[PDB]
């Protein structure tokens, strides 16, 4: 094909799962909100991630289509249209895992960020209580094998 | 396009990057060698996943084409052609690492496979000296982000 192809493409190519070490994947449901499931393969479960610039990103849900977004007070959301908020930074923190800070929020004072997180039960946890030290920030990003969410690719077919 | 267009498509989402617990990433050397760089992204570490059945794998160095297979004595390898020592049982084993042993070799007296493994400087470790339980053998399936090995991705383009 061509014009957007080429870019179209290589977004499925960047779709991953992003596990959080707290036992849960980080999922954008369609009524807008963030949680996580313990399942393996979740359909809102498959993120696709853009490259926004170096230790930038932006996680959009493929199926929710929402971009996730952090707010002014830390809690997490799927954002219908990309705003300041939804950039995030992506930083190594042990063993493949990241940590994803806001890119805009932080506390004044300390200068600490502010950090997308889950906690043990799996809720959002809010983004100014959670440090980079922390296991409810560490995300491992991981695969997504097609063939178990195809609803999910019928793009290329 | 047409014919075979669905299925090698689908074989470019399924690349990986197969990270070993003791620090290290498998790779299929041209000569034949298996090996583990620490390097994140190595150009031979770029592994091709190939779903044979349920429980079942073939990985094909998407660089090197050969296929990882293990043979008789437990010695790892890069195979030209696929053999019955290129498919191997991948089964889970904990925080999504996997494990993956020979399909077809065993100790005939204890029952124990034989392990796909790399020792702690990197080098490839004996299949049948190597267990499920030691983390020789672990190996966490990670995501490849194409444009940082670009030569490996012209296929689309």
């Amino acid at each position: 094909p061509g014009a957007a192809q080429l870019a179209h493409l290589h977004g499925i190519l960047r779709r991953r799962q992003l596990y959080c070490r707290t036992g849960f994947h980080l999922q954008i449901l369609p009524d807008g909100s963030v949680q996580g499931t313990r399942q393996d393969h979740s359909l809102f479960g498959i993120l696709e991630f853009i490259s926004v610039a170096v230790g930038l990103v932006s996680i959009r849900g493929v199926d929710s289509g929402l971009y996730l977004g952090m707010n002014d007070k830390g809690e997490l959301y799927g954002s219908e249209k990309l705003t300041s908020e939804c950039i995030f930074r992506e930083q190594f923190e042990e063993n493949w895992y990241n940590t994803y800070s806001s890119n805009i929020y932080k506390h004044g004072d300390t200068g600490r960020r502010y950090f997308v997180a889950l906690n043990k039960d799996g809720t959002p946890r809010d983004g100014a209580r959670s440090k980079r030290h922390q296991k409810f920030t560490h995300f491992l990003p991981r695969p997504v094998d097609p063939e178990r969410v195809p609803e999910l690719y019928k793009d290329l077919l």
